[PDB]
């Protein structure tokens, strides 16, 4: 699999709108999943002096378990785009597996407004692209994405209807973990 090539951050985006509150994924478009389980996800991104730190949560909707990470990266000169290396942690943020040099993800902000966002994520390990994901984000579980963000999907060359909507997955979140 190769990650999607025509991906760059939207210029003129206000980063105060992206690095704010917490995000819940309402819709995801996964190009070539290596597993068949469907996930829900929430995360809390913060930025300081061009360094991004984000608490990340995944819920396996099939098995009904969840895992936790902390991503850390630098902002590109391009705008709201960053490559993050990532710690694996328990629900209390104790560090399990250290962040290394060969596993990373690149996140690109395609749109962001007061309620909603669209982001693209390329997951890599070494020389291999492992995941290519577009996610629609909102600030509360099961809030409706904004008209501006639905527009950005169509502008990215995609069909929102082709995304998996997470409302139907029976998602469970851990809001204590994502606080901070
Ligand atoms: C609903 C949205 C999402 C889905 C469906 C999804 C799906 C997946 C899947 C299937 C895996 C493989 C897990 C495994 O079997 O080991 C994974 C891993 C991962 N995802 Fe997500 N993901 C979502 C959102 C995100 C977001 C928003 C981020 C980062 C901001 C992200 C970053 C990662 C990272 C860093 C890993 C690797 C963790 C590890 O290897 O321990 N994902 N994701």
């Amino acid at each position: 699999m190769d990650c999607s090539t025509n991906i760059s951050p939207k210029q003129g985006l206000d980063k105060a709108k992206y690095f704010s509150g917490k995000w819940y994924v309402t819709h995801f478009l996964d190009k070539d999943p290596q597993v068949t389980d469907q996930y829900c996800s929430s995360f809390t991104p913060r930025e300081s002096d061009g360094t991004v730190k984000e608490a990340l949560y995944h819920y396996n909707a099939n098995k009904k378990t969840s895992f936790y990470n902390i991503g850390e990266g630098k902002l590109e000169s391009s705008g709201l785009q960053y490559t993050a290396k990532y710690k694996t942690v328990d629900k209390k943020k104790a560090v399990l597996k250290e962040a290394d040099e060969k596993n990373s993800y690149t996140l690109t902000v395609l749109e962001a407004d007061d309620s909603s966002a669209l982001v693209h994520i390329c997951l890599r390990e070494g020389s291999k692209d492992l995941g290519d994901l577009y996610t629609v984000l909102t600030h509360q579980k099961d809030a409706e994405p904004s008209a501006k963000v639905k527009s950005a999907v169509t502008q990215a060359g995609l069909q929102l209807s082709q995304f998996v909507g997470t409302k139907d997955l029976g998602c469970q979140y851990d809001d204590q973990f994502t606080s901070l």
